[PDB]
């Protein structure tokens, strides 16, 4: 039914059109810490805890 | 739920620690003997008993 049909003497018969798309992606930020105090490596039966 | 996450400004959000294991084993001893005469291997049938 919906074929693109071109007569003998044809003008402004069969127009087509185009359209675009557009995607996006984010970014984010993550950390973490841990603490100690002099001490516990001074006085540790371990060295080289750190 | 338990991912870390920072701001900008991040002060004391994640803090994490650590722990240590320790194992062990010991020794034991053993031992048997065995005792004979001097007839017992002068007069046997057969030398090369010891």
């Amino acid at each position: 039914s919906k074929l693109p049909l071109l007569t003998e003497n044809g003008g402004r018969v069969n127009r087509v059109g185009f359209t675009r798309i557009a995607r996006e992606g984010s970014i984010h930020k993550f950390g973490f810490f841990y603490e100690f105090t002099q001490e516990s490596i001074d006085f540790d039966s371990d060295d080289g805890l750190m």
